[PDB]
């Protein structure tokens, strides 16, 4: 199809550790972009497929979506703060790199960063 297999979620081989970042990123940063009313178009990876974007795979090598995002935190997937902020970067990239300037999805991109940016200036 259009569509890769989803990133994966989990790392069984990684030690199971919090860290008052993570935990941070979870509970703040995660929920408060989650919430948002423009959180819906970044829950889950993008179906090229139902939404037909036939390039859009072709452009983004590195696919990340919040729900992806969500589960690597709710598994116990990243080693620190900086591999989950890696993601998020990541994800905001993808919108701005593929949609035109200005389109409705990057002014939605937009707030949703200038949230995270916003709390990631508080990371403990
Ligand atoms: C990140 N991202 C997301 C999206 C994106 C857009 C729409 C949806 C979606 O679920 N739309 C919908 C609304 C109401 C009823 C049913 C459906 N399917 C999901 C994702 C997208 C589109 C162009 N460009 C991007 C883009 O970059």
């Amino acid at each position: 199809s259009m569509n890769p297999p989803p990133p994966e979620t989990s790392n069984p081989n990684k030690p199971k550790r919090q860290t008052n970042q993570l935990q941070y990123l979870l509970r703040v940063v995660l929920k408060t972009l989650w919430k948002h009313q423009f959180a819906w178009p970044f829950q889950q990876p993008v179906d090229a497929v139902k939404l037909n974007l036939p390039d859009y795979y072709k452009i983004i090598k590195t696919p990340m979506d919040m729900g992806t995002i969500k589960k690597r935190l709710e598994n116990n997937y990243y080693w620190n703060a900086q591999e989950c902020i890696q993601d998020f970067n990541t994800m905001f990239t993808n919108c701005y790199i593929y949609n035109k300037p200005g389109d409705d999805i990057v002014l939605m991109a937009e707030a949703l960063e200038k949230l995270f940016l916003q709390k990631i200036n508080e990371l403990p």
